[PDB]
């Protein structure tokens, strides 16, 4: 009898996915780690050779964690000594190795602590922001210029995010954006002064006599946010004055009457610039296009070129105001738009124009623009046989927009239905990505013919071990409600039997623009608990979705925690009535947004969940950071939203949570949904007198991913499943 | 048939014992508060009158949370808006009313948000403490005189404790100390500047968005300590022109050189005080006796009258060094010191004289002196039968010490074996309140005679509904352990059948000095485990524990963590080989020190406890306070107890926990045994990969008492407990 997928089999990684990550440095060659050494490939013909010994740095005395080359080939950038922070945010050394001469740069090193550093994406300049100023060296062994002398911890962030921006806006920690030939160097500089602090200890190792208080910037929903300003400046002229003058571009009038934010940056050309604003009441954007005045060496944003971008139903964009493809000569740029339908697809902009022309349309819509040529614009989307799970890549024609290919969709419909794809420096060849359903596969193609080249990695030796083993199936289906079609999947166990009543686990997140219904092949804990516990591990993607429209995705607007947990409710209701469920075993679990909801269903009264287990959830929406809080929700005030703030909260359900049986789970170092949420949370808990279970995770943040913790959150979640199903 | 004790049984408080708490104001009369009316009675021969009606404050528009009467019964002080802080400090309101006027005074009132207050010991003279400072009003009418100028919120307090001073040393937030008949006022300022602070998060009510971080001066073992100065002020020539002026008395050179405590402080007579001084290292005390000058107006200490206590085994005293109990005319006192066999008995000593004489004796320990006639000096001890768990009164002719009277051993014997006393001004009479252990008995007696006049509350309505009730009872008895007997106590299930097995909990505290074996009677979580679960629940007092000599009580010195641990396994060793004991299921729990142990036996490995919860413990010494830890520990360097302070602590032992079940509970807010200390576990325990269960409670501190969190956690253990045990 074959074994069955493990809980130890998970948490040691037994059956590990292989993947195959390259890094283009031109448009015809990528970089390949193998060996613990870096080669470099030819992606014509497959042929490598050795670009950097994997013997080269065994004396340097430091790990190296990654290394990054600079554009033009003749310097590699060594990263060391890292210090994770926030979500994208770290610290770390850094070393640069001169390629041709082979040594190691000793003279003007990169500053110890140093916050990001960037090439310029043409030659060798770099960027960094230290001690939150931004520095600029035009040659590696060459002493810096400094570009900002206002950088304060916690206070003034030149170059780089405060925590809101990098979490919620930009998804960086980076603010830095040079132009394309890196003449100019833009940056944005944020201003928390009045921003309140978070605050919560750190316990750090045994050794710590005294907890650590961790006080960071974070504006909660309503609170005073941070402010930003946007400068440019001219880095070829550093060497040739004393202080270079960083121009300022102020946000428009439109903006500037209230709050606002600093949402894109995006260079058109070598002298034109493209910034996009939104209003903190976020269903107002503004784009202004801005050229360099070789005369007053000012920048100007004509009004001709401003575009006004505005949704009655929501808020702008899936979660920010996309962003701009332009053509070479920056006369005109490509943007995913929410169409009349509420659809979004690809809009063809000129930029002294206001109207735009869409080139796609349908009841789909395109998930991103990834690459433009003078002749073809590629996109991916989920057209493909009206599955919003799935991604394909297509071509249009820009000369005929009748003329649309699908580059991806045929290739094995059966084994790859969702994509994603990396072009060459110049789109001469594409790395297409496969990750489901079958086991992921990745290709290599060229763009010329949209020929195969050959197959990169097929990830044939884990199928060869899947084979001894009984894993489970997965169904992507839906059900109709109200005339709308409604998409789930269901994590089904080995030979599953239809007239056997299985007990079923709902996997939850359902926060706005969410999917989680797809046709992706994952290895998890659902796959465990479908293989050998023999559970249904469902996922319903209701009202506030994604990618299926704004009529759905919007059908939460000003209102979380309503029609997102109903519908998880009625979507277990649907499945028992498929008759394989046992309506006595139903239980329902989720981590973050999915904690808050998996909370607000088992406070709900409803009778259809036994148990349920939230981890690290939001428990009342004044608690979670502005952002994103007010994107969905207004502001926290009478005159706007307040009454439904205080009536989505977990707290105020505490009574019928004597109902079910509930296991509450932590980090105590969770800098984005506070350790507060739980702890309001399990003290509603304690003054209704409901009992449950808990589990804090000393010094583990939003993702509770260190080894050991996520092996001992997985465990111990298990036994709490498997006792109230009754379990062996 | 009859009902057993239930958990909400001892939730709600159904069976409540009934108290006799009086007041002495004379040598021949006390006050009792009865249906909210405070009454006056005459000792001898029980009459009483009315002295202050429940109706006179009923439009006061303010709920009195205490009051406190005059010495001279002129005037009551008014107690309101009462807010807790530590153990013993917290702030309020007060309103003074006039009992001969019968008006509330409403000019020159004390000002709210008062730390403390204090009546002069004779007349009606106030003294407070407000923001630090200390304030004397000589008249409830008039305005006050601020005596010192220095206070500031958390560094300069002046007539109150600081956090360590207040929990380890004085049991008070009072550091102000009367003289005899008021004339003088003398009061301790402590210095907290470079004291670290503790700090963690209070979360407050779900309103407050943003949680609050509490910061609180709190030396860790080894850190910087607050350092004291003493002073006494001259209350009867104060100036409503010039500022009071501050008499300090400094500390014995023998202390100046280096860290030290100031650890008690009595008064003698009129003119003359004494003082108890204690080095970081507490095994060296200095008694200074200072009387004052009318001439210079200054205090002066002979060295003649300089008495040290010091200690080769150990620490000196049972927590502190004892108070002195001096003679009419001051030139002698009494005080409670371990003899050269290690037993703590009564020395009598003259002020200028060095070595003092043993007034009693014995292979037993006196627990307190309390009261001192020229005939005779009253104390408790625990000699009656051997019984270091059982407390009696008994006299001693100061003229003939030979002549020694038990005044409570045969009162009844079989209801009454725990007993404490309360003495009216001058002894005349006295009460006893029995404890156990039948139900509590108060009596009230005659000193001349010692005649038993009569009983002020027999608590014989709850023994009429105790009789429904099938109660479970309790052995005393005790085991050897290499010549030495040990006690322990086991609460029995009732009807108990020494021919059944029952399953046993460890009920452990087992920190220095203390007594988990006594004669007391209680209604408990024990009491509903034994009544209603059919659990026998024993306690053992070993190595390290009180009231039995040094021998025993130091047998830990510098070694905390070792042989109290080793003895609780002894000891459930033993009971297990009894034949009504199920050896398959003996659990341990305990709370604060007994956490500790607890842990420190589950991670022991010695097999022989299946479960285990522990409330608040202590982790690692060098996170628990210096006064309390370095007592026992010396200090944690490596020259002098560092590897010990680093080879006891919970986390060392993790990987011993895979065998067993473990709880783990903490209060976020707990200022005495920080969170921090099972953050610490818990991550210890996450990092070899063993499971266990835990419940943090939000705001709670270290005694978990408000009403909602006490019921949620006893419900919460009784769940496991019983879980671990496979009770229905
Ligand atoms: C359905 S799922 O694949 O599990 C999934 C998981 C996460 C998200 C997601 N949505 O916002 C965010 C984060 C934004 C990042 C920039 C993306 C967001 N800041 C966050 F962490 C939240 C936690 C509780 C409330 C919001 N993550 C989404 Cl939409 C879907
Ligand atoms: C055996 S028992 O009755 O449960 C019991 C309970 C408490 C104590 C006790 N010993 O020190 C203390 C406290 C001192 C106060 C002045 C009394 C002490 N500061 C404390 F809270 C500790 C918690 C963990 C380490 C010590 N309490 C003792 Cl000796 C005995
Ligand atoms: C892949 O193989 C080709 C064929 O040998 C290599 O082509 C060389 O290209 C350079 C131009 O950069 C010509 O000067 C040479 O004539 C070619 N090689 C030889 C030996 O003549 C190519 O360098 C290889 N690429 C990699 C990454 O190994
Ligand atoms: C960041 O913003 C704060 C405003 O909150 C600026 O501080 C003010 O600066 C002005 C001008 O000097 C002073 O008059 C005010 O007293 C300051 N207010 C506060 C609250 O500090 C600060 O100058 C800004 N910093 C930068 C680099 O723009
Ligand atoms: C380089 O130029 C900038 C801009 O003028 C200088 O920054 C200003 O410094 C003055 C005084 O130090 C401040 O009052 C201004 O608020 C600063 N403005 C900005 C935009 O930062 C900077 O000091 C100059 N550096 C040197 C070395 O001269
Ligand atoms: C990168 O682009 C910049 C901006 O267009 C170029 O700099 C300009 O060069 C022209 C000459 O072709 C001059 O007339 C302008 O004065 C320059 N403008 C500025 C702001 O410097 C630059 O030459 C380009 N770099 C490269 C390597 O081609
Ligand atoms: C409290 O005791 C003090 C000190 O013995 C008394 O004050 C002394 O009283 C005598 C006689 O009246 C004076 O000659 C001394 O000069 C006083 N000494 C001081 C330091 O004041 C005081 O009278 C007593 N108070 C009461 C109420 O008995
Ligand atoms: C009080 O205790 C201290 C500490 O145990 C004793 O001081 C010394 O302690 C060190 C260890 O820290 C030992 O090596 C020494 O032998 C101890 N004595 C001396 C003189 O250094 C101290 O002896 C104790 N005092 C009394 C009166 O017993
Ligand atoms: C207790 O009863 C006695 C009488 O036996 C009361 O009497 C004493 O005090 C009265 C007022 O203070 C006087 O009027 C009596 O003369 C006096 N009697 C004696 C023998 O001295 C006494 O007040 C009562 N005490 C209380 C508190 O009610
Ligand atoms: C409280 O104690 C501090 C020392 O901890 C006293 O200040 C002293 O220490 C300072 C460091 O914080 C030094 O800078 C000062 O020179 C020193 N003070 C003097 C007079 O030299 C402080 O004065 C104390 N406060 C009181 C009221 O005694
Ligand atoms: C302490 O606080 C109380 C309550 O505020 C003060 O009493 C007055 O309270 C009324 C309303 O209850 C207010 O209008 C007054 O402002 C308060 N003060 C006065 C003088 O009336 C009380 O006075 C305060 N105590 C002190 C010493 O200031
Ligand atoms: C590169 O180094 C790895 C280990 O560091 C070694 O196994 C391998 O042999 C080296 N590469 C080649 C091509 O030999
Ligand atoms: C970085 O820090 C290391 C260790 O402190 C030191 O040896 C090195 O010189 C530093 N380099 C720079 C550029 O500061
Ligand atoms: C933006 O949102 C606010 C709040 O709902 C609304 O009052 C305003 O009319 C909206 N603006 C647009 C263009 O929909
Ligand atoms: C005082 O009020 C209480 C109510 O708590 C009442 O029981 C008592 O009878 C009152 N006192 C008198 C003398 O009636
Ligand atoms: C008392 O001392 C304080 C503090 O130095 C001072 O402010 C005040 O004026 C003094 N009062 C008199 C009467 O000297
Ligand atoms: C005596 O008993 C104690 C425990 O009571 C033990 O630690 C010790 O080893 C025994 N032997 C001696 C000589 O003390
Ligand atoms: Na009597």
């Amino acid at each position: 009898t074959r074994k069955t997928y493990t809980l130890t089999d998970y948490l040691k990684n037994t059956y590990r996915l292989k993947l195959y990550s390259l890094r283009w440095i031109s448009d015809h060659e990528y970089l390949y780690k193998q060996e613990n050494n870096i080669l470099v490939f030819n992606a014509e013909y497959g042929n490598s050779s050795v670009f950097l010994e994997n013997s080269t740095f065994d004396e340097f005395g430091h790990s190296i964690n990654d290394y990054s080359i600079s554009p033009d080939g003749q310097f590699i950038l060594l990263e060391y000594n890292y210090v994770k922070q926030w979500r994208h945010s770290y610290t770390a050394s850094y070393d640069i190795y001169d390629l041709n001469k082979r040594q190691l740069i000793t003279e003007e090193r990169i500053p110890n602590n140093t916050q990001w550093v960037t090439w310029s994406p043409v030659g060798h300049k770099l960027a960094y922001v230290w001690n939150n100023d931004i520095y600029v060296k035009i040659e590696p062994n060459l002493p810096s210029y400094r570009i900002t002398w206002t950088g304060k911890e916690d206070i003034i962030y030149n170059g780089i995010t405060d925590w809101v921006y990098e979490e919620e806006v930009f998804s960086a920690y980076s603010a830095l954006w040079w132009s394309p030939n890196g003449t100019f160097l833009a940056y944005a500089q944020f201003n928390d002064t009045e921003v309140p602090l978070i605050e919560y200890s750190f316990y750090s190792d045994e050794s710590l006599q005294y907890p650590k208080t961790v006080r960071v910037p974070y504006p909660k929903a309503g609170a005073v946010n941070p402010t930003v300003k946007f400068f440019v400046v001219n880095t070829d002229s550093l060497s040739s004055v004393t202080n270079a003058t960083s121009i300022q571009i102020t946000a428009p009038a439109s903006m500037l009457i209230g709050d606002h934010y600093l949402c894109d940056v995006t260079w058109a050309t070598q002298e034109r610039i493209s910034l996009q604003w939104l209003r903190r009441i976020q269903n107002y954007s503004v784009m202004d296009i801005c050229d360099y005045d070789e005369s007053s060496g000012r920048w100007n944003c004509l009004v001709a070129r401003q575009h006004i971008e505005m949704s009655t139903t929501g808020w702008v964009g899936r979660f920010r105001p996309s962003e701009p493809h332009f053509t070479l000569d920056g006369n005109s740029f490509y943007k995913i738009i929410s169409n009349e339908e509420g659809y979004r697809h690809i809009c063809y902009f000129q930029i002294d124009k206001k109207d735009c022309t869409f080139i796609t349309k349908g009841t789909w819509e395109v998930i991103g623009i990834e690459a433009l040529t003078s002749d073809y614009l590629y996109y991916i989307s989920n057209e493909y046989k009206g599955m919003p799970g799935g991604r394909n890549l297509y071509k249009i024609q820009l000369s005929d927009y009748t003329k649309v290919t699908c580059l991806s969709c045929e290739l094995n419909p059966e084994r790859c239905q969702y994509y994603s794809v990396s072009f060459s420096k110049e789109a001469k060849y594409y790395q297409l990505r496969c990750s489901g359903p079958g086991l992921p596969l990745y290709t290599l193609h060229s763009s010329v013919n949209d020929k195969g080249l050959r197959v990169l990695e097929d990830n044939s030796a884990l199928d060869k071990m899947l084979q001894n083993v009984q894993m489970p199936s997965k169904k992507l289906d839906f059900i109709i409600l109200n005339e709308t079609k409604f998409w789930y999947q269901m994590i089904l166990p080995p030979h599953f039997d239809k007239s056997k009543k299985y007990p079923l686990l709902l996997d939850v997140y359902a926060g706005p623009c969410s999917q989680k219904a797809d046709t992706v092949f994952r290895l998890n804990w659902a796959t465990y608990l479908a293989s050998t516990e023999n559970i249904i591990v469902a996922s319903f993607d209701g009202r506030g979705s994604g990618y299926q429209g704004d009529k759905i995705m919007h059908a939460i607007n000003r209102r979380l925690g309503t029609f997102e947990v109903e519908d998880q409710i009625e979507a277990a209701r649907q499945f028992s009535k498929m008759g394989f469920v046992d309506n006595k075993r139903i239980a329902i679990w989720g981590w973050s947004y999915g904690g808050y909801v998996t909370s607000m269903v088992l406070g709900s009264g409803s009778g259809v969940f036994k148990c349920g287990i939230a981890v690290a959830p939001v428990s009342r929406w004044e608690y979670y950071d502005s952002v994103y809080t007010e994107r969905y929700m207004g502001l926290p005030t009478p005159e706007d939203n307040l009454d439904h703030y205080r009536n989505s909260t977990v707290m105020s359900r505490a009574e019928n949570f004597k109902q079910v049986e509930y296991l509450l789970i932590h980090g105590t170092a969770d800098d984005n949904v506070h350790f507060q949420q739980s702890a309001q949370i399990s003290k509603a808990l304690v003054d209704v007198g409901v009992d449950f279970q808990a589990m804090w995770y000393t010094d583990e943040d939003h993702g509770i991913a260190s080894s050991t913790a996520h092996q001992h959150i997985y465990t111990h979640m298990s036994h709490f499943i498997k006792q109230c199903f009754s379990l062996p």
